[PDB]
């Protein structure tokens, strides 16, 4: 009664991770420069009378060279100071980045600011299709729409065809950057990702960049990689003495795809604590789900969900050898958490994410229940059931576990399943079944997404894929709505929401599946964050 057949690429990574030794002296050298230059920089954003638009120019440069979470209350002071003064007298890049800059941080400035780029009917002058800059703001601005900005509807398609029409004759860098903002706008990509890019490919190769600043992103972003590259180390050496590509070989290698992963939820070094404890656990949901997937039969995934629900070491010997192995490392991990945060008193919240695994393994079992009885469901049922598989209910409430200032109601907002949260799960569903819709239909998956779709409505495929093109729209909506203040928590406990958000579109990025066949898309942004530093 033997298993399938494995078809997974091996990790081609190797052991390149595994020991990584800081030249200590580096970096406090560059902490030292970096010191000086943070001041340096404190003081261009404290300058007394500067001109609107020279000021988010500055915000806008510092937040995108990556060296912003530096500056939070510099920052928040002058866009809450630009938001209460409603400066409604400008043309539109500068009016289009003081709307985006002040909806990213939850300034609910009005749309209306875009009225006087409007014909009578709300469509955008085709006048303005001669202004680069201004296009390239609007771009990045209509990304960042709620429900309450259907002014802005006709902002994307606009602003994109003149964009396009316009590249092929820009002066460099600003031609790449246009190139750059088509194919992945910044509000919805990964920050580091992002500001890699900026740093090196743009601001770097500006004739107008300020030196100060460029020094300072560069060695703020090699000092942070030297910690990232400690923290995966740590990570590659406990992976490796867990021996799951030896012992579990029908499960995806990906300790280094599952740490990108959690960098993208947050890169600061104040979370290093968190991203260490969260790649741990997408790691060994990697596995679970790979069991239920690809290796265990109903029989076997049913004492397994069982075991999980139960969650007591006492209930190993019910489960084949094989499951053994992942159950007690399953057990362990949260047992290891439990330590971790002894010393800070915070033990007690490792339940909630305990709670959320539970829930993701009932439903995985519920998923196979439904592919070994060849069942489509109803859109509504499908979704009830899915989006937990997504396990990004599970991620973000891991993600606080690292979080010290994380308190119990936090934990508590979080479980009843807020809107914010919602969305970002359905964004992961929707577009990981648009991606994988023919892979798995080919594999015999009947209770596929699209495929549920598809019979429900009486659609076609592309219909279907259109529809959940446009649910994956709503949701982004929610998302930057949810953004907003009042926040009903934090903003801090937001960002990793919207960053899981955002890691779906970058690997998911013209509908591949990036995680499971990670050399088209994951490899470079890896390699770019990971293996190669910014040249001085
Ligand atoms: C649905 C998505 C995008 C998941 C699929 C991947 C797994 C279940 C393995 C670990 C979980 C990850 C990488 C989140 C992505
Ligand atoms: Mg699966
Ligand atoms: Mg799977
Ligand atoms: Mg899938």
């Amino acid at each position: 009664i033997v298993r399938p057949v494995a078809d997974f690429s091996p990790s081609l990574w190797g052991d390149q991770f595994l020991s990584f030794s800081i030249k200590n002296q580096v970096a406090e050298k560059y902490a030292k420069e970096i010191e000086a230059l943070k001041e340096q920089t404190r003081n261009m954003l404290l300058a007394t009378g500067m001109k609107l638009a020279d000021t988010l120019n500055l915000i806008d440069t510092i937040e995108r060279l990556g060296i912003s979470y530096h500056f939070e209350k510099e920052i928040d002071d002058i866009l809450d100071q630009i938001y209460n003064q409603n400066s409604n007298c400008n043309d539109l890049c500068t009016s289009a980045l003081q709307f985006r800059l002040l909806r990213q941080h939850g300034f609910n400035i009005s749309p209306e600011i875009f009225s006087k780029f409007q014909d009578e009917n709300g469509k955008f002058k085709e006048s303005l299709a001669s202004d680069v800059l201004g296009l390239l703001n609007l771009y990045e601005a209509s990304h960042v729409r709620t429900h309450a900005d259907d002014i802005l509807e006709d902002a994307l398609a606009f602003s994109t065809i003149h964009l396009e029409s316009a590249a092929p004759h820009l002066k460099s860098p600003l031609r790449e950057q246009v190139t750059h903002a088509l194919e992945q706008c910044l509000h919805k990509g990964v920050p580091r990702v992002e500001t890699r890019f900026f740093i090196s490919s743009i601001y770097d190769k500006e004739q107008s960049k300020n030196n100060v600043l460029l020094r300072f992103a560069k060695l703020d972003f090699n000092l942070l990689q030297m910690l990232h590259k400690q923290e995966l180390a740590q990570v590659s050496r406990w992976w490796k003495d867990l021996d799951f590509v030896t012992t579990l070989p029908y499960a995806r290698d990906r300790v280094v795809e599952c740490y990108f992963w959690a960098l993208g939820v947050y890169f600061e070094p104040q979370y290093s604590q968190a991203r260490v404890m969260l790649v741990k656990t997408i790691s060994m949901i990697s596995i679970v789900d790979d069991t239920f997937d690809a290796y265990g039969t109903v029989k076997e995934l049913e004492a397994y969900t069982d075991a999980i629900q139960r969650w007591d070491i006492n209930e190993i010997d019910r489960l084949p050898d094989y499951m053994k192995i992942s159950y007690k490392a399953i057990l362990d991990l949260y047992k290891d958490y439990e330590k971790e945060l002894s010393s800070a008193g915070r033990s007690h919240i490792v339940c909630h994410a305990i709670e959320r695994m539970k829930e993701v393994v009932r439903n995985y079992n519920v998923e196979s229940t439904w592919f070994i009885e060849g069942y489509t469901p109803p859109v509504s049922e499908y979704l009830s059931n899915a989006l937990a598989t997504t396990t990004y209910y599970y991620l973000a409430t891991t993600s606080y576990l690292g979080m010290k200032s994380a308190t119990e109601q936090d934990f508590e907002w979080l479980s009843k399943n807020p809107k914010i949260l919602e969305a970002s799960v359905i964004i992961c569903r929707v577009i990981d079944d648009t991606a994988t819709y023919e892979v798995e239909k080919s594999r015999g998956q009947i209770a596929t997404g699209i495929e549920c779709c598809m019979r429900d409505y009486g659609i076609s495929t592309k219909e279907a894929m259109a529809k959940f093109q446009n649910m994956a729209e709503t949701a982004w909506k929610d998302i930057n709505e949810g953004l907003l203040r009042p926040t009903p928590v934090s903003t801090e406990f937001l960002t990793p929401i919207l960053n899981l958000a955002r890691i779906v579109e970058v690997t998911y990025i013209h509908n591949l599946d990036g995680y499971t066949h990670p050399e088209k898309v994951l490899k470079p942004h890896i390699i770019n964050l990971l293996v190669d530093s910014i040249k001085i």
